[PDB]
């Protein structure tokens, strides 16, 4: 009578049964390319990444309030927000459970730092949006190494405790998960579900970058309190950050980002498919 | 590094409330037996403490409550985004402190006692937002789930530092069972039945939807998740008039009695028995 | 099939559970010792009549959108409007089926007499009440005659058919189901005064408003507060639309002692139930 | 008494509204077999179309639907007592016109039948508000019951006046289902956009659904949200049909369509009744 | 840190980014008050319609209360209405503040009759309509030319109608004024010359797009063509009318 | 033109409302010093007690209370956009009333009062709405502005025609502070229920908790929450209470009651205002 494990388990089920890129899985596949872990080892690990950024999706979609993600419903909204946060908490745990396989003295404290820098990325985020005091760009970026630098970590982390690889790539780390988030904070401005970012009220980077651009204009805080689903007040804002020329910014240091990125894989050695994955991902912008 | 006042702030704010945290005092009440080092033992009490806590804020998230020990529920001033992710980090800054105690075994029966708290958990969510009332066997074996994993961690954890070798597990049954089935009753029989708005089975509520076939009102009050005063009255006549409440005060007794034979089997204890009999004066 | 029944008559045995006065079953029994109808044919009637009144005040229960029936929750607040309605809808017709029983070829066409009369009434009312248009005194007793006596009329008429008695009794009828009507509706002693909440038109609140042609609007707010209603039961003190209905049932109620004369066991239910 | 005018203003606004009309075909072409005197056959005829306007009028109300035929429900203008009130009245006076076909059996069969349509409304309610949702046997059972009462009344009330000796309850019953899982798919294969899914009801391929896959409680959970929201709704379409839930319903459409076809030749045939179903049946083409 | 300055007035400067300058004979030197002074006024009084009106958007951009909130956005305007005055402490003149104040509850007067026949459910008549127009739209006109009046010895009360100009460009973004429930020249007309349902259409301040479209099918629309070239009292202003007449055409 | 009693119905409503008299007694005491000739002094209350009046149909409109003196607000009645037109008209009848005060100087002193009262206006809306809790000091300068305007109206208006010349802005500051200290903590201590939490607004009671507890964001997040809830209006209270912010409040009032002795006697004395304040202090006991 173990049906409950199903049962349990199914808002998560339903996730990742929506199709997700899973672009992280492509990194780590072509993170090997440096590490070259045991495939038996390597499996276990990947197995904990997909886990745990799922649970931190399912939780991420009720704190953020959003509607739908990868263009289905969000779980909470099917299944209900009790049940899909206990059903995620639930998978965070099992991550841990899974993570006492490899039987490795580390694993389980690097385990604990990097969730606990997820946390702490994505406390200040929401601690921002809802206080509504807005993070200098130095605070966002930090945060976000935090925040999408947590899984990261896990990942590379976890694959270097097997691995014969001794040196330091976090540097690559720190640099690759801000290509990310800000990939993915333009991505939502510049372009139903529009402009999903300022109805969350959240301090996207294009935002800050507006809001201390121009200390004389109040607005976008405004608009960001509001969190209005109106078309037309959204399609302003955006009229306002081309004004403002906020998107531009963002292009700018995007491409600084991804310059850097060539770098310090240049001088972590060759990898060809990841630096293929760089360029994909870059191609938005152009 | 300031910024865990922040992030620590909802789980904070429902530490500042007055709870006897009456779990600490079984973890010293049961100290009795393991006589655990003091260095350990403190180190242990605030991580069962911690989790604890934490399971709270999210309890009173996904049940919906209003209120908790007489004080506004976390999410109600901070927000659910706020208090579900402070919780969380809660969580691992249990697991964090849990690996102070360097033995190998701590990260597994850390481990296993959450996943049988979260198996718990989410049962009764799935019950009460499903719609599928459980059997009274179903309902204890959960408990044994929801309530037992903290229990379990406290006197478990405290095992692998105790030169006892006995097994208490049957007394921490009893005990879990007596505390949820303590609260149940005490929740519908005394802001008011809170249990009724949740729409959850408590013990009550299941043994008259079970004991009376015929009917189907215990399940549409419920399926409501009314405020109304006036309905939650007619329930609790109703469980009542069914003798709902008698069967619980008996399976009270009955608990306690188990109870008091069981300490018995494993030494005789002082202080919990005491415990037990101040909480039994509940039903008296 | 089976336990079909028990699902789609819970509301139903939910409202027959709640301790009833059933004055109906016993104004009933008091037309026994004139009609005598025999007991196996008596039974069927008195099933019946308890049958399709307890449907029609679960329909009323949502038509009121009262709160209390009782003093037990209403059967929609507990079950649901679709769920009682459909269950009342059929313990109407599972009265038509028990009407088939008596072997009488005019019983149904008693029945379907007594059932279009109360909607009429029950109708008549709905519309008074949300249209906000008063009625006439006169309107409203034949309405009542029509709605309460509907109720009467299946009862004592479909007795007739199976007694050996050929009086009239129509105009008893008459007077005691519109003194059953003016009595409730009277009622004015938590659940207070909710027929104002209503907004129905009371007989004491159809008194005030054509007593001073200068209430409809207390009773168009439909207010659920007591101060409200308070103030309200001023303005009817003053209005004193109280003791010309309570005087009103002493001239009704009065009318039918002498109407009656005949019935010691009505005349003990008429004192006692006049005691109000 | 011009009473009856404000009594039945709800039914009469129903009546008004454009409405399918279909089942007064059905009857017309059932009796090309019953061959009904005009002067009884026009009185059932009557009776059929009040009681089945009354039923839509308290059916919106225990199905909170929000429009008919592209209408204003009649309780969204008249309200839940008025419209609830005079529907009754018009079945009671379904009762007093059957009472004018003079013949003996016609109240038994009247009481009977009309037990069946609301034995089989309270299955479906039941079913939809206590979130149990029933097997395909149970359904097709409840749809026999609530969509066969009033369509055997008709062809019944009928029979009683008809020489013909021949038993039709076998096609009665295909006939009804065909007639509420077509109504079914129709709903949630498009009007409103899938208001059953807005009712939260057991419609045929929901519950294939449910139990083709007793992996997922997701359709189950849409359906008790009850949600007005474009995005879920439009999602348990894409899950309905990747669970295989709508070829499924066509398929067991197109088997009832034919066992349709068969039983009229089993009865001789009727040219008309044949017309009817192909044109119906083009609904899942 | 006088920055409470910027603090009080950004609904207003954000109603700036976005023109009718008439000119007129015999302009003084420090006019500059004046073309500034009404910029001021009408801008304030454009802010308090969007309230009053309810207005979701303002010549293609949110309107102010729509982002900065309706307390900030009200009292932001009030404000400048009282910042227009202390300007007008301005010019030294004993008389610059009597007109001021005069035209201003004019402004006040016509506004207020307008909100009250949308929000009482009372349809206006043209002539009723006319006049309110006279002092809704004819108020700001006042302290403009005759606060430059006061300065040019050439002492014109002709009180040209642009509301009507508006009210046929909003039915002819769809239909706002429908949406708003206000009562344009051409419904009150439609409504007057066959008495019902216009005033139904209107009460339901439906954003419904299907039942505008109705709406917009509703014989009066003609009459609202009504015409006026009675100038000629004695260049740009004439091209300034031939310009903005070209709606009708 | 009768119309102008229907655009002064919100205005006329507001003062049908039974009233304090609390500002018309302050000038009506304010006269021992500056015995200003009736005829002036009636037109200069007229016009104070019309922009009081005034103000207060915005600031229920801006505070979005529900009750004023308790009865509903007049936009809650009358509507929104007619209550601001009404509003704004009485501002500008209020200046026309002192165009016949035939003063140079009285139009001047009058836009300049008006400046001031929209100045601190504005800094309350800013801080509730923006939600940027303030300093004591930042509170204490825009009271005197919110509340100093009008009195300043008053007094500086009858100075105008008053053979005083000392000099009286410190005692209408000390004034100033006492009045909208006593009435933020009274609105939060005694006795619909803490309306001034479901605003959000920062008043002194809140922002003392605020800054002298910087551990914790409760109070920030309950004015954010604006909620209706009772309890947890409460348990703000309580938590207040517990860090000692109404204690704090009552001791700045009893000093500033202190300070204005201090200055009344030292401007020559009075003896109904002495009176009148020692009245209002009672209120903190
Ligand atoms: O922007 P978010 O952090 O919410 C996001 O990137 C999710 N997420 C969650 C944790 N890290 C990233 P998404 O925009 O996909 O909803
Ligand atoms: O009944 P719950 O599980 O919600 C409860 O017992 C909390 N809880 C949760 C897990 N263990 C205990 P409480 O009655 O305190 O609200
Ligand atoms: O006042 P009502 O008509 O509702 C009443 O008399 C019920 N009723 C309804 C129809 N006939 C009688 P009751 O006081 O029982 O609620
Ligand atoms: O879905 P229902 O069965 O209620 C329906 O088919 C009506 N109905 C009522 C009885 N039988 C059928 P409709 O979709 O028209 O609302
Ligand atoms: O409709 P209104 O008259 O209020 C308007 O013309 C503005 N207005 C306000 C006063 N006079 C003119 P607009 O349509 O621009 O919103
Ligand atoms: O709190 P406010 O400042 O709005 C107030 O004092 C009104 N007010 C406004 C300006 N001066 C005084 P009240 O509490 O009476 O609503
Ligand atoms: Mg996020
Ligand atoms: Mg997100
Ligand atoms: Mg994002
Ligand atoms: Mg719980
Ligand atoms: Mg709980
Ligand atoms: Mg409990
Ligand atoms: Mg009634
Ligand atoms: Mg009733
Ligand atoms: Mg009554
Ligand atoms: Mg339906
Ligand atoms: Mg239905
Ligand atoms: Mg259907
Ligand atoms: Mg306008
Ligand atoms: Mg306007
Ligand atoms: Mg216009
Ligand atoms: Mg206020
Ligand atoms: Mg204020
Ligand atoms: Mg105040």
């Amino acid at each position: 009578q173990e049906t409950v494990q199903r049962i349990l388990l199914e808002p998560y089920k339903y996730l990742l049964q929506l199709p997700g890129k899973q672009v992280r899985t492509k990194l780590s596949q072509a993170f090997n390319h440096w590490l070259k872990v045991p495939e038996d080892k390597l499996q276990i690990i990947i197995e904990v990444t997909e886990m745990l950024h799922n649970a931190s999706l399912l939780i991420d979609d009720i704190e953020d309030n959003s509607k739908l993600r990868r263009g289905f419903p969000v779980a909470h909204s099917i299944y209900g927000i009790p049940s899909v946060i206990n059903s995620a908490n639930y998978v965070y745990f099992l991550g841990l459970e899974k993570v006492l396989t490899l039987d490795h003295q580390d694993a389980v404290k690097l385990f604990t730092r990097q969730l606990l820098e997820l946390h702490q990325g994505q406390g200040l985020d929401i601690y921002w949006r809802d206080n509504y005091t807005c993070p200098t760009e130095e605070e966002y970026k930090a945060m976000v190494l935090q925040k999408t630098g947590g899984l990261f970590g896990l990942a590379v982390g976890l694959m270097q405790l097997f691995s014969d690889y001794k040196e330091d790539l976090k540097p690559l780390l720190n640099t690759l998960g801000l290509f990310f988030q800000i990939r993915y904070d333009y991505a939502n401005l510049h372009s139903k579900s529009f402009c999903e970012d300022l109805t969350e009220g959240k301090f996207s980077f294009p935002t800050i970058h507006a809001i201390w651009s121009r200390p004389e204009s109040t607005q976008v805080q405004n608009i960001l309190r509001q969190r209005t689903e109106n078309i037309d007040i959204k399609k302003y804002c955006v009229h306002y950050l081309e004004d403002v020329g906020s998107f531009e910014y963002t292009r700018n240091t995007l491409k600084e980002l991804e310059a850097k990125a060539y770098k310090q894989i240049d001088a972590r050695g060759g990898n060809p498919e990841l630096v293929a994955l760089v360029k994909h991902l870059s191609k938005m912008f152009k």
